[PDB]
């Protein structure tokens, strides 16, 4: 009622998806859900042309290293012809429209903006380009992002800076900066702790809960998107709802809801009901399932996340998905937006471990500190049979915030995934075992767990 809009954008590689918890978080202290606004953009494009140095003379070292890599040689040269102030006003406009928007609806005068890792670049110079943008923005908020430069000259901005070992001499002047040694870079991004001090940074009180309290009803409203890894486009595709059992198996002959999916979709689904959102996107034969925990309130910010080209992550796994043994095994991906940590340390304080038909994949060579994995790649790499652990799954280490693990997974039955948090508390989940030839299995875990 008495709230200001607040709108996040994301980082490299990102999306609204990290603020999905966040938005939660806010609606459950008051906030109409609709105040929460997320900016999505095109994160390779614009970290080649505009963040060029924070790319390879600075922070972003490790996506500059594997930007050959991971892209051709003649679609980079398209990206960087492309003129950088015609993409900053083109970007920055669109970010007016959406501020504008959430003024309008709000009749607020003001909005809070909170970036996080690059967005906090994007932001910054956002809120620097003339008065006229500044002149809307109530707070703003950075979190572990840039560092060693001014504040917005007269806009509150808070600065959050989470553990540096995850690749105090990070402040902003002007700013009123905090840590939180014991966090790593997207789990500071998702965190309730972090959720309580921007909550009291721009409303001047401590929130009643920091919990993504279940909402009285039968029902949840609930707003998606399938876009593109990184790039952040639209993907379209016919998406089918299953409400599934304890076991995954599909509860219903017919899906509950069908719909062919153009980027954005709504839906109103059942609170605390299993769900398989099964996908099929355009000019791919391939059937995708996405399992994630059941929605317990309204969540306008949920995201599934498609490969394509110029950077189709997903093509690194062909070869195993071609042989013949690809219809005796299963193929998986875990997300969750806190890193799975499989290396012990002290000042973050924990191991994670995530269980696959009780294999531990979150090792200390799979799953090191410095990887910072928020997307897990289960699959019998070289499609041998033989479950290598130990061996890295080399085309992986080049790609950021992921790893992967040699499993076998039998395409028999169902599959069994456990997770413990470094944080405490587990979840679990039992899911058809889908074979790799025609299927792809994508699970997110909860980035927090009370
Ligand atoms: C099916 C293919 C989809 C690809 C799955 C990859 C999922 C991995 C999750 C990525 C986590 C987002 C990282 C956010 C950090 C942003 C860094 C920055 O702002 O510079
Ligand atoms: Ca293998």
């Amino acid at each position: 009622e008495d709230f200001r809009p607040v709108v996040f954008v994301h980082g490299l590689a990102g999306s609204a998806g990290q603020f999905e918890s966040q938005g939660m978080r806010f609606a459950a202290n008051g906030y109409p859900a609709e105040y929460v606004k997320t900016f999505e953009y095109d994160t390779i494009s614009w970290a080649l042309v505009v963040e060029t140095d924070m790319l390879f003379s600075g922070l972003g070292s490790e996506f500059g290293l594997n930007i050959s890599q991971i892209i051709d040689p003649e679609t980079l040269d398209k990206i960087l012809s492309k003129s950088r102030e015609r993409l900053i006003d083109e970007t920055f406009s669109r970010l007016d429209r959406v501020i504008d928007e959430a003024l309008a609806e709000s009749g607020a005068d003001k909005v809070d903006l909170v970036g996080h890792s690059m967005g906090t670049f994007f932001l910054v110079r956002y809120v620097n380009s003339s008065p006229e943008r500044a002149a809307k923005v109530a707070h703003l908020i950075l979190l572990d992002g840039v560092w060693g430069v001014d504040a917005p000259e007269g806009i509150p901005t808070l600065a959050v800076f989470g553990n540096p070992k995850a690749l105090e001499e990070k402040v902003v002047y002007n700013a009123t900066n905090v840590y939180f040694n014991n966090m790593t870079h997207v789990q500071l991004c998702t965190s309730p702790e972090t959720f309580a001090v921007m909550f009291e940074f721009i409303n001047g009180y401590k929130p009643a809960t920091t919990d993504i309290v279940p909402q009285d009803g039968d029902y949840v409203k609930v707003k998606g998107k399938f876009l593109a890894f990184a790039t952040n486009g639209d993907v379209s595709g016919w998406l089918s709802i299953y409400p599934i059992d304890e076991n995954g198996k599909r509860l219903t002959r017919l899906p509950v809801k069908f719909m062919r999916v153009k980027g954005d979709f709504e839906v109103r689904l059942r609170k605390g009901q299993l769900y398989e959102f099964q996908f099929r996107k355009d000019f791919s034969p391939i059937i995708y399932h996405y399992y994630r925990a059941p929605f317990v309130r309204d969540d306008l910010w949920a995201r599934f996340l498609v490969s394509k080209p110029p950077l189709d992550v997903e093509l690194l796994i062909l070869p195993e998905r071609l042989s013949p043994a690809a219809k005796e095994t299963s193929g998986l991906l875990l997300i969750r937006y806190k890193e799975m940590i499989g290396e012990y340390d002290e000042e973050i304080g924990g191991v994670d471990e995530v269980y696959v038909n009780g294999v531990n994949v979150c090792t200390e060579r799979i799953c090191p500190i410095e990887r910072a994995v928020n997307g897990l790649w289960v699959f019998d790499r070289g499609a041998d049979g033989k479950s290598d652990l130990d061996r890295e799954v080399v085309r992986y280490s080049i790609m950021p915030f992921m790893s992967a693990a040699d499993l076998v997974v039998p395409a028999e039955g169902t599959i069994s995934i456990a997770v413990k948090s470094r944080t405490g508390g587990e979840e679990s989940f039992t899911i058809p075992a889908w074979s790799a030839d025609r299927h792809s299995i994508i699970v997110q875990f909860s980035d927090y767990i009370v």
